[PDB]
C-alpha cells in the first residue's frame, strides 16, 4: 500500500488495459494523449516537438485507432495532423484509460481495426452533500510546470464537477546537449452538471474549452493555435425490466479551430521554400451521438445499439504582398469548407456464459459512410478541383468472435478471437495526399476502404507472486492505405491502397520477490509486409523491451527502470502515412531512469524521477525529420530529450 510510479500498465484481461491515468509515470508525459500510451506495450509515437506525437498501436497509424472521450471523437483539422486527435487529450483530467487491442470491439465505433482507446469521466456519487477535491503540481527541468484539479459538489439528487489544467515546458535537450525547438503550453477546463433523480437514473451535461501551442523541431511550421470547444449530453436508465439491465444515450460536440504559422515560435526560414511570413488557420467540426441497449438473462448478455458521427472541415491561409511587406493574416478571409463526412451504424454483442470457465463473445456492426469533397479549386497557384461538390459512400460490415476459456488448476485464462474490421478512408486519406493512385484524378475518387482480417489469441496468469500476460496477432489487411513520398521540388504524396500481412504481439510479467521487492518486464513487437510490391511496410516500431524493479518499504518506494529498443533495419524508404516517411535503418539504444513515491497522509503524497540518467543521446524510428531551418541536415529525425528530473505532488480532500 506504498505509493509507486508507474513504468509499465499489465494487461488486465484478454486484449485488455485499463489504467488510472492520474498516477504518475516514469518516462514523465508531456501533458498529451500519445504519452500516456507509451506505458501501454504495443504502443509507440512519432515525435514532433515536445509533445503532440502521434500515437502508433502495433504499428499501425492514424484513424485505425479509435480514440474516444467520454464516448464522444475529437478530430483536429491540419492537413498532416501536426494536431493528430491525442493533442486535444490531456489524460490527468480523466479518471479511467481503457485500451481493447485488435478488431475485437463493435460498441465504439466504426473502422477501428488496430484497437479503440477510452478515456472516460465518471459520474459522481454523491449520498449526502459534499465535497470531494483531488489536484496536483509538477515541477521539472526545462521550465515543466503543470497544475492539475478536479473538484466536484453535489448531494443524490445532482452535483456540479470542474476538471482543469494548465501545463507548459520551454525547448528540451538532447543528450548532446542541443536546445530542440519544443516548448509547448496546454491549457483546459471542463464542467460536467449531473442530475441523478432516483439511482436508476443520470442525466449529465458536459462543457469545456482548451487552447495551446507547440514548437516543431519536426515541420516547417508550429501550432500557434490548437482551441477546442466541447459540448456533451448523456443519460444513462438502469434497470427498466427484468431483462432491460441499462440504456444509454449521448451526443457530442467537438470543435477544434487550429492556427499553423513559420512566424509565431519561429522565424520564417530565407532559405526554405518558405521566406515570407505566412499563416494557416483550419476548423474540424465533429458531431455526433449514441443509443445503446444491454440486455441480461440466464447466461447471456446481449448489447445493441446505433450511432452515427457528422464532421465538416474548413481552411484559410494568409497572403503576403511580395511587392510590399505587409502581411494579410489568415483570419482577414472566409472560410473554405472542403470536407464533410457522415457515417452512422448499427451494432450488436452477445455474451454466452457456458458453464462458469467458458466465455463466448460475438459482435457485429454494419456501417453507412459517406464523404463529400467540398473544394472548389486546389493547390502552384489556383488550379481546377476535378471532384468539386463529389460525394462518394459505402456500407462496411465488421466483426468478430472471441472465445475465452478459464483453466481449473491454476488461475490461468487462455483467449483466441477471429475479427473483421472495415474502414472507410478518413480526412487525411482523401484530401491530404498531392495525388491518388496510378490514373485517379485525385486520391478521394479512388482510395478504397481498408479491410482488416486478424486472430488475436493470448493468455492471464494471476497467481499472488506471479502476474504474466501475452497478446499475439496475425492479419491480413486487404487495401491498407499507403503513402508514398515522391520528393523532387519540395515532397509530393501519393496514396495508394496495397495488400498487407501483419504479425506480432506484447507480453509481460510481475513478480513480487518479497513484501518490500517487486520486478516486472514488457517486450512489444510489431511486424508488417507489403504484399503488392514485396517489402517491409514503412514506419513500424522495432522490438522493445521493458526492465523495472521497485523496493516498497511502508510509506515510501524506489524504482529503477531500463528500456532497450532493438533496431529496425525492415523499413520502407520514402514510404509512409500522411504524416512521416522511412528513410534510414534505426539504431537500437538504452535509456535508464529512477523514481520514488512517498506518502506524507491520506490526503498528500510525493513522486520524483530522473528520466534517461546517462543523459543518452538517441531518436526513435518513428520519429519526424527535424527541418532545415533549425539545425537539422537530411532524414536527420528529432532527438529524444536528454537528462530530465521531475517532481509532483498530489492532493485528494
Ligand atoms: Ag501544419
Ligand atoms: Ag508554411
Ligand atoms: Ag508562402
Amino acid at each position: 500500500l506504498a505509493p509507486s510510479v508507474v513504468t509499465g500498465v499489465a494487461q488486465s484481461s484478454p486484449l485488455t488495459i485499463v489504467t488510472n491515468p492520474k498516477e504518475p509515470r516514469q518516462p514523465v508525459p508531456a501533458s498529451d494523449g500519445a504519452d500516456y500510451l507509451k506505458t501501454i506495450p504495443g504502443f509507440a509515437v512519432i515525435r514532433n516537438g515536445g509533445s503532440n506525437g502521434d500515437p502508433v498501436l502495433r504499428g499501425m497509424f492514424g484513424s485505425r485507432l479509435n480514440i474516444l472521450t467520454n464516448g464522444g471523437m475529437m478530430l483536429g483539422a491540419a492537413p498532416n495532423r501536426m494536431d493528430a486527435p491525442t493533442s486535444y487529450i490531456s489524460p490527468e483530467t480523466y479518471d479511467k484509460l481503457t485500451v481493447i487491442k485488435g478488431p475485437q470491439t463493435v460498441l465504439w465505433g466504426p473502422g477501428a481495426s488496430a484497437g479503440t482507446i477510452l478515456f472516460e469521466r465518471e459520474p459522481e456519487r454523491f449520498g449526502e452533500l459534499g465535497s470531494r477535491v483531488n489536484a496536483s503540481l509538477l515541477a521539472g527541468s526545462n521550465g515543466r510546470f503543470d497544475k492539475v484539479l478536479d473538484a466536484a459538489a453535489g448531494n443524490r439528487l445532482g452535483y456540479l464537477r470542474f476538471t482543469g489544467n494548465h501545463a507548459q515546458s520551454d525547448d528540451y535537450e538532447d543528450g548532446a546537449g542541443n536546445t530542440v525547438p519544443s516548448r509547448w503550453k496546454k491549457w483546459n477546463g471542463d464542467v460536467a452538471v449531473g442530475w441523478t433523480p432516483d439511482e436508476d437514473t443520470l442525466i449529465e451535461l458536459t462543457a469545456g474549452k482548451g487552447d495551446g501551442e507547440a514548437r516543431y523541431a519536426g515541420r516547417g511550421m508550429d501550432g500557434s493555435q490548437f482551441k477546442r470547444e466541447s459540448l456533451g449530453l448523456r443519460f444513462v436508465k438502469s434497470n427498466v425490466s427484468d431483462v432491460l439491465e441499462k440504456v444509454e444515450a449521448q451526443v457530442y460536440y467537438n470543435y477544434a479551430d487550429h492556427i499553423m504559422d513559420n512566424f509565431r515560435l519561429r522565424t520564417p526560414d530565407p532559405s526554405s521554400m518558405m521566406p515570407m511570413p505566412m499563416a494557416s488557420q483550419v476548423d474540424r467540426r465533429t458531431l455526433g451521438g449514441r443509443l445503446a441497449a444491454t440486455w441480461r438473462w440466464d447466461d447471456f448478455k446481449l448489447v445493441t445499439g446505433v450511432d452515427a458521427m457528422r464532421n465538416e472541415h474548413r481552411a484559410r491561409g494568409s497572403k503576403y504582398d511580395m511587392m510590399t511587406d505587409y502581411y494579410t493574416d489568415a483570419d482577414q478571409f472566409p472560410w473554405s469548407k472542403d470536407a464533410v463526412f457522415h457515417n452512422y451504424g448499427a451494432f450488436g454483442e452477445l455474451t454466452w456464459f457456458a458453464a462458469e470457465r467458458d466465455r463466448l463473445i460475438g459482435g457485429l456492426r454494419l456501417d453507412r459512410a459517406s464523404v463529400k469533397d467540398y473544394r472548389q479549386t486546389l493547390k502552384g497557384h489556383a488550379m481546377a478541383n476535378p471532384t468539386a461538390n463529389d460525394t462518394r459512400a459505402d456500407t462496411l460490415p465488421s466483426g468478430f468472435v472471441r472465445y475465452e476459456h478459464d483453466l481449473a488448476d491454476s488461475p490461468t485464462t487462455l483467449y483466441a478471437g477471429l475479427g473483421h474490421a472495415e474502414r472507410f478512408p478518413d480526412y487525411w486519406e482523401l484530401f491530404s495526399p498531392k495525388r491518388g493512385p496510378n490514373g485517379s484524378v485525385n486520391a478521394f475518387d479512388k482510395i478504397k476502404p481498408e479491410k482488416t482480417t486478424q486472430l488475436d489469441f493470448g493468455l492471464q496468469y494471476n497467481g499472488d507472486k506471479l502476474q504474466a500476460w501475452a497478446s499475439g496477432y496475425v492479419g491480413v489487411v486487404q487495401d491498407f492505405i499507403l503513402f508514398s513520398y515522391r520528393e523532387g521540388m519540395g515532397s509530393s504524396t501519393q496514396a495508394t491502397n496495397v495488400d498487407a500481412r501483419i504479425m506480432g504481439g506484447e507480453l509481460g510479467a510481475s513478480y513480487q520477490l518479497t513484501g518490500n521487492w517487486k520486478t516486472d518486464a514488457s517486450l512489444a513487437y510489431a511486424w508488417g509486409k507489403n504484399s503488392s510490391d514485396d517489402r517491409a511496410l514503412p514506419q513500424i516500431p522495432p522490438l522493445e523491451a521493458r526492465f523495472g524493479l521497485t523496493y516498497e518499504e511502508g510509506d515510501w518506494s524506489a524504482g529503477s527502470l531500463w528500456r532497450v529498443v532493438a533496431p529496425q533495419n525492415r523499413i520502407a524508404r520514402d514510404q509512409g502515412n500522411v504524416v512521416g516517411k522511412d528513410f534510414d535503418k534505426s539504431a537500437g539504444f538504452g535509456v535508464f531512469s529512477l523514481n520514488g513515491a512517498y506518502r506524507v497522509t491520506r490526503n498528500v503524497k510525493l513522486s520524483a524521477g530522473v528520466d534517461n540518467l546517462f543523459d543518452k543521446d538517441y531518436t526513435e524510428h518513428l520519429n519526424k525529420a527535424g527541418d532545415a531551418g533549425f539545425g537539422f541536415s537530411a532524414n536527420e529525425t528529432v532527438p529524444e530529450p536528454g537528462r530530465t528530473f521531475w517532481t509532483k505532488v498530489d492532493f485528494s480532500f
